């Protein structure tokens, strides 16, 4: 490797630093701002394709002279200021308009685009002071908790950032050790310790302080630093919608935002250093149907944007548990309350109807331990209410049938009996179909 | 209660290209099975015993009354011991056995209803045949389920 850095004026024409790019204008980013690296005393900036060139402090330095051939505006500037930074800013919206799309290309050179005369320009060196490219990787080892009344989920996992910062490089001999490691201190804390920029991140939804374990940020003399942290963090989940519990599919969205704008650092590439979702022994409450990691942009607290890395896990409950524990005994109690209409003794039927309604209440509260004490209704709660209403109704019908048997009308009692036999299963089937249509379909 | 313990030293890929030394202490622990057998399974077996012996008196009205009462008792006992049942999101062999026991008690309630109907309609020989058939199948149903759960959750060789 060849080393670059700082220690303790001929043939400048071949080392021409001139390179170009194409841009897209839409939505909020109508105004575009670009920086540049430090320049030699003799370097003169030529801008070609309004636009204006200032310094890092915003003090205006040059405007553009409009030359009709080649369209657009031509700008040129020169200075002898030694250590300084320059900025070029272009505004594409000088008046209110519908717009919606704009294609634009620029010509940029730090000494002489005239010598290069645009073209392919292979030897050109980018001089926009491009944002550092930080790769990110995240793995989930467990979903330790899900508080569904408060709508949060506590998840444990590993996070690994990796970015190349040449300014962070150092001589290996001065400290002996090859890798310079800062233990159990956040990226922000390290950036405070050594006055350098670092890609400080956050989880954007955590409530309380996450438990950071084994977290270490270590730098290699070449400059490729990397940060590792095994977190136990309680994220907030507004997207939770338990209206279809227990048949619901939920999105566990773990969003790592960068606390620095897109100008400084951006999440370059997602790193699959470890299985995104871990496989652990046991059925587990939430089984992961699918996962997806992807990088987006989010409007940062300033006028710029920050890079966000979201890991979305599609999780679902172990539906066998609810079907076999909640719905099978429920169907059996309903079957008892429906079959009490066969013996038609009208006193024994009433006794068993009352006893079965009591059984239904007792079973309801027996399984009430897993029923979430949410403030709103749920398809499981709705079905429980329908079942209780129908059992109370069959108690009432048994009372009326006993009255009819005692008054001397038994044919009418038998007609009501067989009518209950025929309507009860279709009432339950109709309600199940209605709830399925309401809570699980839109097309049909 | 700790069945066995074992301390040993391994190597683990460290955060760098090297490895770190790890010292793992593994304790093989198990629950006090006497507590679950004597508190959860013995009263349960007694409840199934009641629901199986109600098929002897064959009064078909008293049998139905005791069947409904015993199903209510089973629900109440299930929730009495629900304090120690872990509210895990997935099923368990204890939960599976409770589920099967409840389904069988509800089924004997249904069979008692059908037997009462048969006694009232004038067919008592068929009622007695169903009664003795329940007597012979119920213990073998429970034994078959226990053997099946043992094979599924405790063996691979057999
Ligand atoms: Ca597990």
């Amino acid at each position: 490797t060849y080393t670059t850095g700082s220690f303790q004026s001929l043939e400048i024409k071949p080392e021409a630093h001139v390179q170009e790019l194409e841009i897209r204008l839409d939505k909020d980013t109508r105004y575009l701002t670009q920086h540049t690296r430090n320049l030699q005393p003799g370097d003169t900036f030529h801008a070609l394709v309004r636009l204006r060139l200032t310094d890092s402090g915003g003090k205006p330095l040059a405007f553009g002279l409009i030359d009709q051939p080649g369209e657009s505006v031509e700008l040129n500037y020169t200075c002898d200021q030694d250590i300084c930074e320059l900025v070029v800013h272009v505004d594409g919206t000088d008046g209110q308009k519908d717009s919606g799309e704009a294609v634009y290309r620029l010509l940029v050179g730090i000494n002489a685009p005239n010598l290069r005369e645009s073209g392919q320009t292979p030897v050109g060196s980018s001089v926009f002071l491009e944002s550092d490219l930080v790769t990110v990787g995240l793995a989930v080892d467990q979903i330790v908790g899900v508080d569904q009344r408060s709508e949060n989920f506590s998840v444990v996992g590993t996070l690994k950032l990796s970015w190349h910062d040449p300014k962070l490089g150092f001589s290996p001999d001065q400290c002996g050790c090859t890798v310079k490691s800062f233990e159990d201190a956040s990226i922000r804390a390290v950036a405070g310790e050594i006055n350098l920029p670092l890609p400080s991140f956050s989880f954007y939804n955590q409530q309380g302080n996450r438990w950071s374990q084994n977290q270490v940020i270590f730098v290699t003399p070449d400059g490729r630093a990397s940060y590792f942290e095994r977190f136990t963090v309680t994220l907030q989940a507004p997207d939770f919608d338990f209206l279809a519990y227990p048949f619901d599919r939920q999105k566990f969205s773990i969003k790592v935002d960068l606390a620095v704008p897109t100008n400084m650092f951006i999440f370059n590439e997602i790193e699959r250093f470890q299985q995104v979702v871990g496989d652990q022994l046991g059925e587990e409450e939430w089984v992961v149907t699918s996962y997806s990691q992807e990088i987006t942009e989010v409007p940062f607290e300033r006028g710029s944007t920050n890079s966000r890395f979201t890991t979305t896990l599609l999780v679902k409950r172990n539906l066998e548990y609810y079907i076999l524990r909640i719905f099978v005994p429920l169907f059996l109690i309903i079957s008892v309350s429906w079959v009490i209409f066969f013996l038609k003794d009208y006193g024994r039927q009433l006794e068993v109807a009352s006893g079965n309604l009591l059984v239904f209440v007792a079973f309801n509260f027996t399984i009430s331990g897993d029923l979430p004490r949410l403030g709103y209704l749920t398809v499981l709660d709705r079905f429980m209410i329908v079942s209780f209403c129908l059992t109370a109704i069959v108690v009432l019908i048994s009372v009326c049938q006993k009255r009819l048997g005692a008054v001397g009308k038994q044919a009418v009692a038998a007609q009501i009996d067989t009518w209950v036999l025929v309507i009860y299963p279709l009432v339950y089937s109709l309600y199940i179909i209605w709830v399925y249509l309401r809570f699980f379909t839109d097309h049909i």
